[PDB]
């Protein structure tokens, strides 16, 4: 039966789901690792022991343990990201949407969700891959991994909690796709891993990690790169935060074994309840447990790797949104409210730049402010607000990505860059947040197609363009149709620096995406902070 597939791990029973008045197969909740429960907490992922009998892969699995967002109870704009499945440490599973009839060897796309490495679920609605699988005729796989301390606590040196296990969970899923996607009609030699936010950063991290390069063909990163200031930490920092977490639950801190044991005896929600008390600074866009530069998963500093071309060469398709910062200021910076225009004062503006650039000393905070302030109108609430919005976005998403892309292209086999700047017509967040972090996702997964979602005709059009770009890129290594009569997406070159818009208007090509502010963020401020 089309809904029955035999994989090296065992047989699997899927289900037929309806999609835009048609149907495709869906194998939901396939296990790709042994449940990281019990003494395996913090440990590296172990291969899911094969099973005999048919596995019911007709419904979604549990979502890993994670901090749920209760900032706006009932608000759909914030809960569409909260887990919609019973949380559980036993969450390592993957989902595959398969066209019908089943292909024989089509392009495959594995999706890695975002969430600041402390949250994320493959079962969210905007992550439903039936529309993409169906529309572009591709086998869509969305994996999952351990977020938070559960997947990132890092006591370097120990084998019980080495760290980066979350990324290992990911790789394990990628290996399972390499080894079995063929039985689902997928071409294991044409897998394109794509993610957003922490997911995009992850993608870049597999491109950098030798132990992963061999497991995928192409790569797509959205609103995030491996070198983002929040994506990784040093073993030292990671260790420090581990102890702090332990100290928060009154753990014996005499040895790693003493500490690790204590953390394993704590219920999941106990670690979650104090997770945020470990950060080193009062800051915005910073998460407790994230990938550490251990020397293993990451041979050396991400920068030297980038500089020495020590990374998988291939084609990549990445980009950012116009208002990345807005979401983190609403949640932490003083002055922003979900229900107001959030006009910011010079007092609060300053406080924002403080939270935004946590590692900066006074001179640094000064440089930033000077660089993002209209002194001919230093008291404009809208300016102070948007300026702050920009700061959070450039520093944390746009500029780090631009560094990456600039460093990669110099060794890559093709680079395509996009600047997504269309605000959905159905967005329920305040107008001031603009093109919000993670809202390009819905167009990538073609939600504008299903009418009951209330998108505009053009928005549906946009979705389809994107979906095709992504798919066509995954299949070929280029987002463009071989011979076409409509708009070429220029290749990004270290010389031209060309890039494109992604909105409901006629796409237009541009150059040097936010160079100005990124020469400051990537080249100046660093020098500044180091000299001082
Ligand atoms: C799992 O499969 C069983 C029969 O094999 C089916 O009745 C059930 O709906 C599926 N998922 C559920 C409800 O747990
Ligand atoms: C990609 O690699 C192929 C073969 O190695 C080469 O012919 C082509 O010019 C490369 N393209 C880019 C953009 O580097
Ligand atoms: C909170 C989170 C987020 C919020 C909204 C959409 C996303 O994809 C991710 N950041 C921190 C990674």
């Amino acid at each position: 039966s089309e809904l029955l597939v035999n994989t090296k791990s065992g047989k699997v029973m899927g289900t037929r789901v309806p999609v835009l008045s048609s149907h495709i197969s869906a194998f939901l909740g396939i296990p790709f690792a042994e449940p990281p429960v019990g003494n395996m907490r913090f440990r590296r992922p172990e291969p899911k022991k094969p099973w005999s009998g048919v596995w019911n892969a007709s419904t979604y699995p549990n979502n890993c343990q994670q901090y749920v967002d209760e900032q706006f109870p009932g608000f759909s704009g914030s809960e569409m990201w909260n887990p919609n499945r019973e949380m559980s440490e036993d969450c390592l599973y993957l989902n595959i949407w398969v066209p019908s009839p089943r292909p024989k060897s089509t392009t495959v796309m594995v999706w890695i969700y975002g969430g600041g490495f402390y949250s994320g679920s493959s079962t969210l609605d905007v992550y439903n891959g039936k529309y993409l699988a169906y529309t572009e005729e591709v086998v869509l796989v969305s994996l999952s991994y351990r977020v938070g301390a559960f997947g990132f606590l890092a006591l370097h040196g120990s084998q019980e909690a080495p760290g980066n296990v979350g990324l290992l969970d990911q790789r394990m899923a990628l290996q399972w796709v390499h080894d079995n996607i063929q039985f689902f009609g997928g071409d294991p030699k044409t897998v394109t891993i794509f993610g957003e936010s922490a997911g995009g950063a992850s993608v870049g991290m597999h491109i950098l990690s030798p132990g992963s390069r061999d497991l995928f063909r192409r790569a797509i990163l959205q609103s995030g790169s491996p070198n983002c200031p929040w994506a990784s930490v040093s073993v030292a920092e990671g260790r420090r935060r581990a102890v702090e977490l332990g100290r928060n639950l009154n753990c014996n801190l005499n040895s790693d074994e003493e500490l690790i044991h204590c953390l394993r005896e704590k219920k999941p929600q106990e670690l979650i309840d104090v997770e945020w008390n470990v950060l080193p600074f009062d800051s915005i866009f910073r998460f407790s447990f994230v990938p550490v530069i251990d020397g293993e998963f990451f041979p050396t500093s991400l920068e030297s790797m980038l500089n020495s071309g020590n990374f998988k060469k291939t084609q990549i398709l990445l980009g950012v949104n116009k208002d990345e910062g807005s979401f983190f200021l609403l949640y932490g910076a003083p002055g922003f409210s979900k229900d107001s225009e959030s006009k910011i004062s010079r007092e609060d503006f300053m406080s924002g730049v403080k939270l935004s650039v946590p590692h900066a000393n006074d001179l640094g905070l000064d440089a930033v402010t000077l660089q993002y302030t209209d002194w001919m109108d230093d008291n404009n609430g809208i300016k102070n607000r948007d300026g702050l919005d920009d700061i959070v976005g450039d520093h944390n998403v746009i500029c780090p990505l631009m560094h990456f892309v600039n460093k990669y292209t110099k060794f890559g086999n093709g680079t395509y860059l996009y600047f997504f700047n269309h605000r959905a017509s159905n967005l329920v967040w305040p107008e001031w947040m603009g093109v919000i972090h993670g809202y390009e996702i819905e167009f990538v997964f073609g939600l504008p197609l299903v009418k009951e979602l209330n998108y505009t005709a053009e928005e549906e059009a946009l979705s389809r363009r994107i979906m095709h770009y992504w798919a066509t890129f995954a299949k070929t290594g280029n987002p463009n149709e071989p011979h076409s009569q409509e708009s070429k997406w220029p290749l990004f070159t270290t010389k031209e620096q060309k890039f494109i818009d992604l909105n409901t208007e006629p796409m237009k090509v541009h150059q040097r995406l936010r160079v100005q502010m990124c020469v400051f963020w990537n080249q100046f401020l660093p020098k500044l902070l180091n000299a001082t």
